[PDB]
C-alpha cells in the first residue's frame, strides 16, 4: 500500500536502494536523504510549460555550410491540421510570430517548437537543413503539465601516528596484505604484513603503524587493502567519513577479485559473501568523536620554466623539480587557468599545513570564475588524479555555465566521472540530478546511462542507484510511465535474444522467433513505447512479418515496429537490433566521442558527415542498436576496385543524386578516416564498415601487417584514383582541415580518451599523444597525416586479406 512506490522504483532502477546488507555504514542512506533538497530545488524552480514541451535549442551560431541551404534569407515550414499550408519564414523569427493555446509539434515525433528562440537556433531545423529534408510541423494542443506532477574533538589536535591492525583473511577456496593510505591515485604511505602460507584462514592480529599522523589525514583518504600471492584481491575503506568523522570499530570487508581502472577506487564492497575473500580490521575507538574541521614576482627564466610546464599535454609527467616550482609559485600558477590540473598535482595532500594553504589559495577564485569555460580543463579536474572535494567542486561550478545542448554532448562522460568521486553525495552527482530534472532529453539519457552501469558494474551500482532514485522521484508521472513502458519491452526482448542465441550454434530459428514474439504481442506487453536512443520517436505494434534473426557469429534480433504517432509523414517502420556478445558500453563511449568530434568540427565551420547511430547498453553485454535504413556492409557488396563504385551508380536513380552521393562519400570517408585513427580504432575489417545508398559511409561494432585507417582501392576508385583526382584532392584537403581542427582540442580528446580507457576498458592511453602528434607544429602535422594516407595507398588490400 504505502511502500508500493518504492517497489515500483526498484523495478525501474534494477537495484534495491532500501537494502542494507552490502554496507558497513549509513553512507548510501545519508546521501539518499541529502539528495532530497537538490531534487526539491529543481522541481520547484522549473517552468511547468517549458519542461512538458522540452524544446531542443542551441545558443551556438548557425554553421557556414547550413547557411547555403537558406535562399533569399527565408526558410519554408509546412503547418498541418488532413490539410497543410507552406509558410515562408525568416531565420530570426520566433515560433509565436509564425503562429501569428496552440503549439508547433514535429509530425510523427514528440518534439516541440516553443520558447523565446529563433527557428535557426532549433536543433530539429539544423538537422533538416543538413540532410536536405522539408520541415514538417503540426498545429497541436499544448501538453498538460498536470501529467508531470510529483508524488510527495578536533582531528588537527591528534598528533599521534595512524595505525590499523589486520586480524586476518577468509576464503572458501604464501600470501600477505598490502595496506595503503591513498588520496586519489597517489599513495601517501605503505605497510605490508609478514608472508604466511596461503590457506582457508590466515591470521596475523598485528598493528600496522604508518608514517602519516591523524592530523595529516585528508578528506577522501582511502585505506587500500591488497592480496598478493601476483595481485589477487583488493578492497577500500574511506578513513574520513561523510559526516567529517575518522572511522572507528571492527570491519569485515568482502574483497573484489582481479583478472589503472575506475573499479579499483570504489568504496563499495563485494556483495558475493559466499564466494569472495574477506578481511578483518580494527580502528582505534575513542569515547569522544574525532571530527575534521573546515607576494614577490617570479624572475624571467623561472617564468619561462613555469609557462613551459602549463603548455604541456595532460599526460606529460611532473618531476619533483616541476611540482616544487609550481607549489612555491602557486599564486602565479593561480593566474593561469590551464595550470590548475598540474598545480593540484604539485600539492602534498598528506600534510595538514599544505592542504590548508591550498584552501586559502582556492578562496581567491577571482581569475578562475572570470576565465573562459574549457571543457577539457574542467573534465581534467574530475578524473582519478583529483579526490579533494573542494578542488573537484571548482570544476563542477564551471559545468553550470554549460547549456543543455552541450550537457548532452558530455552527459555520458560526466556520468562515468562519478566513479572517480570519493563520496556518493558529490557536487557532480548533484549537478547531473539538477540538469536531468530541468530537461527531459538530458534526464532520459541520464536514466539509461545510470541504468546501464547498475545492470553491470557491481562496483558502482549502489552509488548510481541512489542517483537514479533521486532523479526518478522528480521526473514526473508522465516520464515514470514512459520509463516503465521502455523497461518492460527491453527486458522482455532481452529474454528472447539470449533464448535464440542458445538455440543456434535457418528455417527453424526464424519460425521459433516469430512464435516467441506473436504470443508476447497479444499479452502484457505495452501497445506503444519510446525509443531509448531516440526519445522523440515512439514505436508501437511489432511488425512480426518483418522480424528476423541476423546471420553472424552472434545471434541478434532484427526487429521492426509500426510508429505509434499517426501524424507521421511516412509509413516507414522503426528498426531496432537486440544484440548479445559484444560490450555496448564501449560502443556507447566511442559514439559519444564521435558526436563531440562533429561539434568540434561544427565550430571550425566543417561537416565531415559522420553517422553516429543510436546505441544504448541495457544489461550484461546485451543492448539495442539503430537499424540504418537503406544501408549495407562493404563486405556484403564484395559478396574488387570497380565493385563499390558500380553499387553507388546502381542504387542511384538520377545523375543529380549520384553526383551528391560521391560528395556524401568524400566527406563521410575522410571523417571516419580522421576519427578512427585518433582513437586507435582504424585497423578494422569490411564487415565492421557500412555505407548508405545515399553514399554516406560509417563505422560499426566498437566492441574492442597493420594500417592506420581503412582506405582500400574500392573507395579510391569512387574518388577516381589508382596507384591524383579532383575528388581525391578534395578528400586530402578536408582530411587535413579535419585533423588540424582536432589538434586545436588535444587536451579535451586526451582527457576524454584517458577516462574512456579507465571507465569503459598506462601505455595504452599514451596512443593519442602520438596520434594527435603532441609538441609538433601545425605545418609538421599536415605531412604526418598525409603520410598515413600514403601507407593506406601502398598497402591496399594486403591488410584486408590478413583478417583470416
Ligand atoms: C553495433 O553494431 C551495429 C549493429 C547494427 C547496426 N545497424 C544495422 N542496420 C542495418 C543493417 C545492419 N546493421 N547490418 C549488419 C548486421 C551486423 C553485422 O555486424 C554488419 C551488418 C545489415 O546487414 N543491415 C542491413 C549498426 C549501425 C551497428
Amino acid at each position: 500500500e504505502s511502500q508500493a512506490f518504492q517497489r515500483q522504483l526498484t523495478a525501474l532502477i534494477g537495484y534495491d536502494v532500501t537494502d542494507v546488507s552490502n554496507v558497513h555504514d549509513d553512507e548510501l542512506e545519508f546521501t539518499r536523504r541529502g539528495l532530497v533538497t537538490p531534487r526539491m530545488a529543481e522541481v520547484a524552480s522549473r517552468d511547468p510549460k517549458l519542461y512538458a514541451m522540452h524544446p531542443w535549442v542551441t545558443s551556438k551560431p548557425l554553421p557556414e555550410y547550413l547557411w547555403k541551404k537558406i535562399a533569399n534569407n527565408c526558410i519554408f515550414i509546412v503547418i498541418h491540421r488532413t490539410t497543410s499550408q507552406t509558410i515562408k519564414v525568416s531565420p530570426d523569427d520566433t515560433p509565436g510570430a509564425i503562429l501569428q493555446d496552440f503549439v508547433l509539434r514535429v509530425c510523427g515525433r514528440d518534439e516541440y517548437l516553443v520558447g523565446e528562440t529563433p527557428i535557426k537556433n532549433f536543433q530539429w531545423v539544423r538537422h533538416c537543413l543538413k540532410n536536405g529534408e522539408e520541415i514538417h510541423v503540426v498545429l497541436d494542443t499544448p501538453p498538460d503539465p498536470a501529467l508531470d506532477e510529483v508524488r510527495k574533538v578536533s582531528l588537527w589536535d591528534c598528533d599521534r601516528k595512524f595505525r590499523v591492525k589486520i586480524r586476518g583473511i577468509d576464503i572458501p577456496v604464501t600470501v600477505f596484505v598490502e595496506a595503503n593510505i591513498q588520496h586519489g591515485q597517489q599513495v601517501l604511505c605503505q605497510r605490508r604484513t609478514s608472508p604466511k602460507p596461503f590457506t582457508e584462514e590466515v591470521l596475523w592480529n598485528v598493528w600496522l603503524e604508518f608514517s602519516i599522523k591523524i592530523k595529516d589525514l585528508p578528506k577522501g583518504a582511502l585505506l587500500n587493502l591488497q592480496i598478493y600471492c601476483q595481485l589477487l584481491y583488493y578492497v577500500n575503506l574511506l578513513l574520513i567519513d561523510h559526516r567529517f568523522l575518522l572511522r572507528r570499530g571492527e570491519y569485515v570487508l568482502h574483497m573484489w577479485q582481479i583478472s589503472f581502472n575506475a573499479d579499483k577506487l570504489t568504496s563499495a564492497t563485494n556483495p558475493d559473501k559466499e564466494n569472495s575473500m574477506s578481511i578483518s580490521i580494527l580502528l582505534d575507538n575513542y569515547c569522544h568523536p574525532i571530527a575534521l574541521p573546515k607576494r614577490a614576482e617570479m624572475p624571467n627564466q623561472l617564468r619561462k620554466q613555469l609557462e613551459a610546464i602549463i603548455a604541456t599535454d595532460p599526460l606529460n609527467p611532473l618531476t619533483a623539480e616541476d611540482k616544487e616550482l609550481l607549489w612555491h609559485f602557486r599564486y602565479e600558477s593561480l593566474k593561469h587557468p590551464k595550470a590548475y590540473p598540474k598545480l593540484f598535482s604539485s600539492v602534498k595532500w598528506g600534510q595538514q599545513e599544505i592542504v590548508a594553504k591550498t584552501y586559502q589559495l582556492l578562496a581567491r577564485r577571482e581569475v578562475w570564475d572570470q576565465s573562459a569555460l574549457d571543457v577539457g580543463l574542467t573534465m581534467q579536474l574530475l578524473d582519478c588524479n583529483f579526490s579533494d572535494e573542494n578542488v573537484r567542486a571548482i570544476a563542477v561550478q564551471k559545468l553550470e555555465s554549460l547549456e543543455d545542448d552541450d550537457v548532452l554532448h558530455y552527459l555520458l562522460q560526466l556520468v562515468q566521472a562519478v566513479k572517480f568521486e570519493p563520496y556518493h553525495d558529490s557536487a557532480l552527482a548533484r549537478f547531473l540530478l539538477k540538469r536531468g530534472l530541468r530537461n527531459k532529453r538530458i534526464g532520459h539519457f541520464l536514466f539509461w546511462f545510470l541504468r546501464s552501469e547498475i545492470a553491470q558494474s557491481r562496483h558502482y551500482q549502489q552509488r548510481f542507484a541512489v542517483i537514479l532514485e533521486a532523479y526518478l522521484r522528480g521526473c514526473g508521472t508522465a516520464m515514470l510511465h514512459d520509463f516503465t513502458q521502455q523497461v518492460q519491452v527491453i527486458e522482455m526482448l532481452q529474454k528472447v535474444t539470449l533464448d535464440i542465441k542458445s538455440l543456434s550454434a535457418s528455417s527453424q530459428v526464424i519460425s521459433q522467433l516469430k512464435q516467441k514474439l506473436e504470443n508476447l504481442q497479444n499479452s502484457q506487453l505495452p501497445e506503444s513505447f519510446r525509443v531509448p536512443y531516440d526519445p522523440g520517436l515512439k514505436a508501437g505494434a511489432l511488425a512480426i512479418e518483418k522480424c528476423k534473426v541476423m546471420a553472424s557469429k552472434k545471434k541478434p534480433l532484427w526487429l521492426e515496429f509500426k510508429c505509434a504517432d499517426p501524424t507521421a509523414l511516412s509509413n516507414e517502420t522503426i528498426g531496432i537490433i537486440f544484440k548479445h556478445g559484444d560490450d555496448l558500453r564501449q560502443d556507447m563511449l566511442i559514439l559519444q566521442i564521435l558526436r563531440i568530434m562533429e561539434s568540434i568540427w561544427e565550430t571550425e565551420s566543417l561537416d565531415l558527415c559522420l553517422l553516429p547511430y543510436g546505441c544504448i547498453s541495457t544489461g550484461d553485454k546485451i543492448g539495442m542498436i539503430e537499424i540504418v535504413k537503406d544501408a549495407t556492409t562493404i563486405a556484403k557488396i564484395q559478396q574488387k576496385d570497380e565493385v563499390l563504385n558500380h553499387w553507388l551508380k546502381e542504387k542511384s536513380p538520377t545523375e543529380e543524386k549520384f553526383q551528391a552521393a560521391v560528395e556524401r562519400f568524400v566527406y563521410s570517408c575522410a571523417g571516419y578516416c580522421v576519427a578512427t585513427f585518433v582513437l586507435g580504432i582504424g585497423d578494422r575489417h569490411n564487415d565492421n564498415i557500412m555505407i548508405t545508398e545515399t553514399g554516406n559511409l560509417f563505422h560499426i561494432d566498437f566492441g574492442h601487417e597493420r594500417v592506420p585507417f581503412v582506405l582500400t582501392p574500392d573507395f579510391l576508385f569512387v574518388m577516381g584514383t589508382s596507384g591524383t583526382s579532383p575528388h581525391f584532392q578534395k578528400f586530402q584537403d578536408i582530411c587535413v582541415k579535419a585533423y588540424l581542427a582536432l589538434r586545436h582540442h588535444t587536451n579535451l580528446l586526451i582527457i576524454l580518451f584517458s577516462m574512456m580507457l579507465m571507465t569503459g576498458m598506462k601505455e595504452d592511453i599514451e596512443y593519442i599523444r602520438d596520434a594527435l602528434t603532441v609538441g609538433k607544429n601545425e605545418e609538421d602535422a599536415k605531412k604526418y597525416f598525409l603520410d598515413q594516407i600514403e601507407v593506406c595507398r601502398d598497402k591496399g588490400w594486403t591488410v584486408q586479406f590478413n583478417w583470416f
